[PDB]
């Protein structure tokens, strides 16, 4: 109830970047969202059925099924204050590390919607290597999707952060984690995005979806 | 004066939103509309490349092949002022005449901030009428990236930031005859948001080198 967890999986990084080599030896790496790890602020999920409708499948359904502490809600202040010039030079990148007390394989869903329409389907299936009593299941510097450096790249044409804060508003991500085996869902976090509001630095809050 | 080659003109162009309202009564909102003695405007057709598609079968390529007096660019203050909340009919209307009785090739390219989303082909053909030939399309379906792409639109609270996303967004026709491959017009589109009251406007230029 601190953080990215249910009994059986953790999050303990997620990052999406771009990095710039300046040099031979020399690289920026600029974080576009961060997490990195008192109780968790809740929200009633109720709240967000209107920014995930969906029906079959759709979030309203996965956390009937349960179990209820799997379900968290992410919110994403984006720093997009970074040079998109030189593509050549460029790589946009996503790395992340979960944890888990018992060796699975699991699935990852990650579903793109924009302005009610899904846009994106990704599933993976991922496998754990035992370390220091756990197992843990990392990505490292794996490309950022098409869609998505296409879309960093249209927000930033738009001359005011209020308009790309407009666009955001109809734009969701829902990941589901679950057990290849047992399809126990492990994870499901719903993600919602707006712009940071700072000249430089990323910022989230999590929260923990109930129904009560 | 006016979008013309030698061998093929635009008399007509039109996208349109027609809701049914009862059996006999329907409205028609037309999004854009073309129907037609001064000089067209000069725009230097390097200044579009980049908003066009590139490469092997580009804009450039097609200009160089030529002829140069086939080349035009469209801007539409496109009327977005209509509900879009069943049933409802998107439409496309066009009318082209020649002084020869061609096969003609229609190729539209959507290009969104870069890239090619969308690529349509169709053949069109003739009907003789007085000593010359007419080609029309007639309410054909407006394709559904189009009609997703204007509900996004009215989604915005802005018509400036609707107008900000359009700055990034490309439509290219290629008519071509079929047999010969010559092209017979090549018609960049741009778009802007027509203001309130406004309706559909268009201004049209010559593409030059
Ligand atoms: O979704 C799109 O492709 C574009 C758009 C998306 C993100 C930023 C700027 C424009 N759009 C169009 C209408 C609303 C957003």
């Amino acid at each position: 109830m601190r953080s990215i967890a249910s009994s059986k999986l953790w999050m303990l990084e997620f990052s999406a970047f771009l990095e710039r080599q300046q040099d031979p030896d020399t690289y920026n790496k600029h974080l576009f969202v961060h997490i990195s790890q008192p109780y968790l602020e809740t929200v009633d999920i109720r709240q967000i059925y209107d920014k995930f409708p969906e029906k079959k499948g759709g979030l309203k359904e996965l956390f009937e099924r349960g179990p209820s502490n799997a379900f968290f809600l992410v919110k994403f202040w984006a720093d997009l204050n970074t040079n998109i010039d030189d593509e050549g030079s460029a790589f946009y990148g996503v790395s992340s590390q979960y944890e888990s007390p018992e060796n699975m394989i699991i699935t990852c869903s990650t579903k793109v919607c924009s302005f009610g329409k899904q846009v994106v389907e990704k599933v993976e299936t991922e496998y754990a290597r035992y370390e220091n009593g756990h197992y843990l299941y990392r990505i490292h510097r794996s490309p950022l999707c098409e869609y998505m450096i296409n879309f960093i790249h249209k927000l930033k044409h738009l001359p005011e952060k209020y308009m790309m804060n407009s666009v955001l508003e109809n734009f969701t991500i829902l990941q589901v984690v679950t057990n290849r085996d047992t399809q126990e869902t492990l994870l499901c976090i719903a993600y919602v995005f707006e712009v940071s509001a700072s000249e430089h630095g990323a910022q989230h809050h999590i929260y923990r979806l109930v129904k009560e």
